[PDB]
């Protein structure tokens, strides 16, 4: 009951591989070359992103909640930072996030480097400023070392958007080449099980494509959750309303990203309210809701073993070793 | 002023070198042969340290508070644990941990095994119970799997004592040889500066050896913090007594394991209390307390400059790609 040759080639025409690597990012028509990833750009990215001392408490990084060896993210409901507060929605992932349209479940940063401001500054999580964070770099004469030789023209090198940007560089970085999808796309029937196809079949014929398509599986546009039925009240809150708060337009009114599919096996919980465990539920409260049509258990369980091909290679990231904090370093606020 | 040979025997006589490599553990005179270090076990015991869902919030791992990229430590005065509860204590280096003779600042932990089950349990820390971590191990089929080979002689292997064992031999691994001392040690004079040197000097002849001695430097018997003059109140907190708290024995009011000064230039703040944070005042405040003679500012910043020469390799640890959480592990329960 399995055509391979035709499973891929409908596949082609929607879904695109991740590329084995990435050079530049920014590439547009009118800027056809875009920015180039630097070595000293991601290594210095890699180090902030790992550095706890960028949070006022001493203690949040931005891998705390974004674990490299949890899929990029916490697997909890919703994200726990400064003081134990919990925040309002369920940390995504950052790896492949550099493939998506817009950033956070609501589109409301153009990028990496605007969205990497955010946890900076916000109480729930990192509940820092921008200058402090600029003068605990300049505090330590190897990070300052770095930030010249990273931003080299620039007469004031060490600056909370070159914060930003350096880790914008290193999460440019984090991509999942080579999932089982990914294989059988490139042609090798075996990277699947027959049961992965049927899913794939499923995912394709039911209506998923419509809004989780291209290199991502989702991430680039909107909609409502709950286009044709409302899901429950736990999995939408009804305070969250999503797009609304951006745009202000009645039309918007719990309308979210689409969620970029890949890796999903690796993030639950699922939405952007995190009250989903069994991905299987998430795929069928999405027929339900999105497509109005109810998944038999069959379909469903064969959805979900065809998201699990979306897995690819996880980064494999030596932990950085930090610079040395010195006497006038800001001191660590857990309290 | 400075005769390298003449040193270098003085040192010999009361130091000793990082070993490159571990094979074996727990060699005593008892068991000289110990235990074998395993590559089963290592690797086993390093996804478990990464691991934050050994905690009951999902939030908390041993990386949490003891931060491989900061020199083992989490920087802050005491620890900052489940619920943001704030510990009594400053968290302690694991690197070169294997080499005391007790682990925690009272050494009521015999070994890194007996250690380990302590964080997991408190509610301070992970807050969680023996129970639940093997019931959460056992949810996943790649840790039972790695359990059943690291320990293939066993019916039952993935128990808590087996959880610590795994941990153990992790961290028996994190060790940091070739420091700039040690080098000297083994014969290059040009190793040391002449500052460093006079602090080595300064460290053997006005007395810190009675107590910091051996290959780490200290974490090997217990002394009054006071021996000769008491601290301040901040630096001894009068309701911390030390050893007092695991022995009852009234000679052991105050009385804490001398600290291994391994590292401890990237382990600020000083002391059980975390409130120095120049180490140069931390070593004046020893010589006042412990020895009864005043350091000139200068012997005090040679000595710190010396104690930088015990920094040695930080090991570089890829971060393990975590086991998939399934249908019926427990769920996180931060709140
Ligand atoms: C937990 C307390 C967090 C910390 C610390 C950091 N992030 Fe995070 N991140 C968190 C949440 C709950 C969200 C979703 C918020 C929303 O309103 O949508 C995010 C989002 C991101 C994203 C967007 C990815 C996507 O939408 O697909 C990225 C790229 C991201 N976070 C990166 C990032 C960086 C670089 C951090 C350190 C500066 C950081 N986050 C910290 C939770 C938490
Ligand atoms: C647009 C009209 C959609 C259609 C058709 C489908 N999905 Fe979707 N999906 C969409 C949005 C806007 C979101 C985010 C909703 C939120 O606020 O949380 C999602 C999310 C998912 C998820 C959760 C992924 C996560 O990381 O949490 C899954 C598993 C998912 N979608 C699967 C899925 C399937 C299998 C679909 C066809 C049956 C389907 N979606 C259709 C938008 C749309
Ligand atoms: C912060 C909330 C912690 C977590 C999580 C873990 N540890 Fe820790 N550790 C912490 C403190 C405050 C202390 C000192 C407590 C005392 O009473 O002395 C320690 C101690 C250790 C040690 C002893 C090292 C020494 O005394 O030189 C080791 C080896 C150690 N901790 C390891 C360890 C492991 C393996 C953990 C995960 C299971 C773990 N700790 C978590 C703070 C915190
Ligand atoms: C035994 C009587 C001691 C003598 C002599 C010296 N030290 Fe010591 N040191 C001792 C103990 C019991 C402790 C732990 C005290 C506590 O409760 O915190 C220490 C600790 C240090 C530290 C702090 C290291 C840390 O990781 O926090 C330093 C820097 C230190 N000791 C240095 C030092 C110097 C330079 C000494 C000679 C002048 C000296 N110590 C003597 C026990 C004893
Ligand atoms: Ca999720
Ligand atoms: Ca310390």
């Amino acid at each position: 009951a399995i055509d391979n040759g035709a499973l891929r080639e409908e596949a082609k025409g929607v879904f695109e591989a991740i590329p084995e690597k990435m050079t530049a990012i920014k590439q547009t028509e009118d800027n056809p070359e875009g920015v180039p990833l630097t070595a000293e750009k991601i290594e210095l990215g890699k180090v902030l992103f790992f550095d706890p001392r960028m949070s006022s408490s001493g203690l949040i990084s931005c891998q705390t909640c974004h674990n490299v060896g949890l899929g990029g993210v916490d697997g909890l409901p919703t994200s726990i930072g400064h003081g134990w507060q919990k925040g309002p929605r369920n940390a995504p992932t950052m790896l492949n996030a550099i493939f998506n349209a817009a950033q956070f479940w609501d589109g409301r940063a153009a990028d990496l480097a605007e969205q990497a401001k955010g946890p900076v500054q916000a109480g729930v999580e990192m509940s820092n400023t921008p200058d402090q964070v600029v003068k605990t770099i300049n505090s330590m004469p190897e990070y300052v070392e770095a930030f010249k030789a990273a931003f080299p023209e620039e007469a004031d090198p060490v600056t909370f958007d070159n914060f930003a940007a350096a880790i914008e560089q290193f999460e440019a970085t984090l991509i999942t080449p080579n999932s089982a999808f990914d294989r059988f796309l490139a042609g090798d029937d075996a990277a699947m099980t027959d049961q992965e196809k049927r899913g794939l079949q499923a995912f394709m014929e039911t209506g998923c494509t419509a809004c989780h398509y291209g290199v991502n599986f989702g991430g680039q546009d909107y909609h409502p959750f709950g286009l044709i039925a409302k899901p429950g009240a736990e999995v939408l809150p009804a305070g969250d309303t999503g797009r609304f708060e951006v745009t202000r337009t009645t039309d918007d009114e719990y309308v979210f990203r689409a969620a970029p599919l890949r890796n999903v096996a690796l993030t639950a919980p699922y939405f952007h309210s995190g009250v989903v465990w069994e991905l299987a539920e998430a795929v069928k409260i999405m027929s339900s809701a999105q497509i109005g049509t109810e998944l038999t258990d069959q379909q469903a369980e064969d959805i979900t073993a065809f998201l699990g091909t979306l897995t690819g290679e996880q980064p494999v990231i030596d932990h950085p070793i930090l610079p040395v904090r010195t006497g006038t370093t800001p001191l660590p606020t857990p309290m």
